[PDB]
């Protein structure tokens, strides 16, 4: 397909319901060669299997809290791939209390720190670490959420982190653009994933979106994935510094103002 | 490719440098069946040829100033196509003085009217007229410009018109979304086209973008086209009500603040 | 107060519940000298009284559909005021069907035209007509609504018109800024006014905002008015081309995603 | 004036050119009672003097890196003021290399951390710490910059930090709004201040803004201050979760596309 020959590294493939699984599946379909990261030796087995069902045996540990692992990841990858065409950043984290209840109740310096460190800093950090082996027409993708633009209940500290994440997309696009590398994000709609379990009221959000988005339907990892593959391909070569919504248009409306119909 | 079987109507193919030419070329490449509109019997010959080099003999007059022609277009098309999968709105107009010099000097009620009528109203108007023969997973595309979001010199009345155009994308996405039809826009960067001749300082804008966009390069009708084809395809089924920038990221920076280096 | 000596013309004072009434009241309070417009000889009596309770006897007919009345308004005003410090644009209109039910059902070329003509074009048109007697530090205010930014049910064609209105703010700010005149808008929240009667589901919107805005309360013409007076004063001299929300922060959240609590 | 009786705490008054100095001066003028913070015992003398020229003897150390000082600040203030009506957050920091040259060259985990910790986290942290003594109609103000919205040369890591700062405004507005407290920001234009010295190319930016903003002029701490006082007053009671530009409209244009005139 439109990603033949492209070599792409995917982070954040945790289960068969992960957004990164859908992106991987679309990229593979379009002819990319894939490689994967995992967090912690315990998960090496599960990820090696995932990579195998995508025709890949390239897996590398990367806890983004750890500078050593970030540098090692790309030293390791470089032994297998001379150059890297795509990077998918599809990871994040915030302590329970930082994404539950009131925004201030759950706010601490450490909660703020961790959330921004893992969910925002890790993207340009991965970009920097990958730069030497990035090809000139490389493309970097990250995943964001509407909670960066507007206040969403329980999203809280992540919203702050995502807004910084979206800003890093713009600074990264400038910093890497002379060379030719593009940098974008997808602002995905609610998808039932493992991470989604940390958002109490996710089911409520999910229902609301289904009811109120222009398409009257929620998105899938296939849809987010197909847009992933697009942004990562040369079809999207005129596109950088862009936060693309894949949320059935939910971002663009003001919904739920029917009154107990 | 990813538009096999899709039947798509393109407006605004005036020359081999038109944005609509690039979109057509990408769609054809991806396996779409195409049909075209032209303005005025004089141009029937030139467009019939364009359609022929895309493997199509379906051409239909449509001056969007004229309700009769809008209704006739889709009565005519319906005799050849049972259903319509894609509509490309790539047209517009504003009187010379409305896009030259000071915004107020060139402002008149008629200039305002014409500009909005042709450049903004015609999109949902085409959408409405096409609705009966639109398939459920149809996709409608229009072209906008950064002048809708921020004041650009000489763009003037068009900026107002484009902002209304971008709003119509959102209302159209809601209005047609229950049925399943998606509605989006591409905010394209400066491209040397016939319409571009109406913008004095286009060459200056073109230079500035090349110099200051993250990618340090201007876009092409191929790049805008590839993103067209994407939005029009099922790869973009999670995407509606979206204004997608295809401008090498220019929208996202504040450029040219080097001082006589 | 902070508008002493300022001479300000207000449009759109229809009743004691009009947004323009609140703006007038705040400006008067802050020491402005006021003048008013009315639509149609029938309403001359009601407006002359309103002006009297603001200490003013300056009233002038202005149907913004009519170029003659726009030019006459400022010829007339010029006989009483040597110079103009403030202009409040607080007017608009769209045919019933254009702001009811589905966006496409109510869409016609004439409905589009009228809506944009009265609600959007009239602002820069008033600005142009007023320019000769505008003082260098003059300030122009218009009123918009969140329906310009995001699709709101029933708002429909007005949303398109408001988006053009908000764009005209930016082009006007550039066009009049060298001279020193500022141009801004207030994106007001839902307020029970005569115009509000044209929006079926206004009560529903009103309830939703009260329930879901950060302040858990709706705004008043006093609040919109106080922000009016601010923007019109020299306190706001660093501010132009700005769309300021006065809506208890409603614009900035994603509300109502509680599920049948 | 319009802040009589209000008791307001100001952070970030470092010199007579600080933005916080201008805000203080406007608030005092409008009848507020003021109190100030300073960083480090060395600066106690300079700030005690500043407070004295505003009729205040209330000064309190607060290095926002330090949880102990944040809690102590409001224990101390509470001994003098029963309740707090206003808080001005006008502080920040990023290591030299984090705001110089390329965005990636200067990027480190620690640089990211410090920048976000001091420039973004400290605002809601101050809000939380102040909450018990905040009155119901209290108002909190922070200062941001256009670098949060679009990539600006050399702004780099601060841009990320400011975007998180602006998001915290929205989450804080929701979290504190039921009680009635408002939370806003001013996105100020370039002003020659001590902090400005950390931005090489500040003079270039300053020149560009003067040349290209709609008002053809830069802003002052008086202008930012007057808008401060506004947001902090009951005139702005309909306004929360708002990022208000005070930058002569620079944000709203695309400037400098004249070509070597
Ligand atoms: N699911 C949604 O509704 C939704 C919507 C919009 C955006 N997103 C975003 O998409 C991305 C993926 O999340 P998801 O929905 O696929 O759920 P997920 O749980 O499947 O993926 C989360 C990933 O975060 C990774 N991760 C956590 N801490 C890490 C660390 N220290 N180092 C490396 N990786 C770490 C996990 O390993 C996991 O793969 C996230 O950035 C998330 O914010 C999700
Ligand atoms: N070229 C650029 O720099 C640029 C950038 C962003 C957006 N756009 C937009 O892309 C679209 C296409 O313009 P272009 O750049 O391809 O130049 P173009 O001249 O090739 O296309 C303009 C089209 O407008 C059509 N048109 C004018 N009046 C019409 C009417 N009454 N009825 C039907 N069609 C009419 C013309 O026939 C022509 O096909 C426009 O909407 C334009 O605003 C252009
Ligand atoms: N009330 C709300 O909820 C709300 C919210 C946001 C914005 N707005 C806007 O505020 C402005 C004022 O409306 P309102 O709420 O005060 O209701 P309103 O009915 O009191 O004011 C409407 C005004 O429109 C004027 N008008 C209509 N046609 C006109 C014409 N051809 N020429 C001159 N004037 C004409 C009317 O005379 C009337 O004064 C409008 O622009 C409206 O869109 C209202
Ligand atoms: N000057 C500009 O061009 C401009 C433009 C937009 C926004 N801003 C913002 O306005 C705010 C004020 O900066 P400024 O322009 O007045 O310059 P400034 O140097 O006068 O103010 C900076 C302040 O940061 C304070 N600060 C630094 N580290 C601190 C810490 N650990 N704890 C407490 N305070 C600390 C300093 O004490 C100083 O008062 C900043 O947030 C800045 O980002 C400035
Ligand atoms: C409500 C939408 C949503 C957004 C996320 O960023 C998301 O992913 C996370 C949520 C909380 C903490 C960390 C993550 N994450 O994987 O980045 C899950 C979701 F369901
Ligand atoms: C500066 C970028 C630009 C934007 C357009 O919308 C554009 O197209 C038009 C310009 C003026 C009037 C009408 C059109 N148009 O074809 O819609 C051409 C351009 F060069
Ligand atoms: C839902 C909020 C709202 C917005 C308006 O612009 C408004 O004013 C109008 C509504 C429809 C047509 C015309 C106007 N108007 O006075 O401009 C009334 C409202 F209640
Ligand atoms: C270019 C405009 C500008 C923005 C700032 O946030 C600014 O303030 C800082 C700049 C760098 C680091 C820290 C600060 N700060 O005081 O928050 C100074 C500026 F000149």
């Amino acid at each position: 397909g439109f990603l033949d020959g492209k070599r792409i590294l995917l982070t954040g493939l945790l289960s068969n319901r992960s957004i990164a699984y859908g992106i991987a599946k679309a990229c593979k379909r379009e002819g990319a060669e894939l490689a994967f990261t995992y967090v912690g030796d315990r998960f090496k087995d599960r990820i090696t299997e995932f990579a195998a069902e995508f025709g890949s045996e390239l897996v590398f540990p990367c806890d983004v809290a750890d500078d050593a692992q970030i540098d090692a990841l790309f030293a390791s990858l470089k032994t297998h791939w001379d150059s890297l065409d795509g990077l998918v950043h599809s990871i994040g984290f915030a302590p329970r209390e930082a994404i539950a209840g009131d925004f201030l109740d759950g706010l601490t310096r450490e909660n703020f720190r961790i959330a921004h460190d893992i969910s925002a800093y890790s993207f340009p950090a991965l970009a920097k670490a990958a730069l030497p082996m990035l090809s000139d027409d490389a493309s970097l993708l990250t995943l964001s959420y509407l909670g960066a633009e507007r206040a969403i209940p329980n999203y809280n500290t992540m919203g702050l982190a995502k807004a910084a994440l979206e800003a890093s997309v713009r600074y990264l696009a400038v910093s890497l653009g002379a060379k030719g590398v593009r940098v974008n994000a997808i602002s995905a709609g609610p998808i039932k994933t493992l991470a989604a379990s940390g958002i109490k009221s996710f089911g409520k959000i999910l229902d609301f979106v289904e009811s109120n988005s222009p398409l009257k339907r929620n998105v899938t990892i296939e849809q987010v994935g197909n847009a992933g593959a697009f942004l990562l391909s040369d079809l999207a070569s005129g596109v950088t510094a862009e936060v693309m919504h894949v949320d059935s248009g939910f971002n663009a409306v003001v919904g739920g103002m029917a009154g107990l119909e």
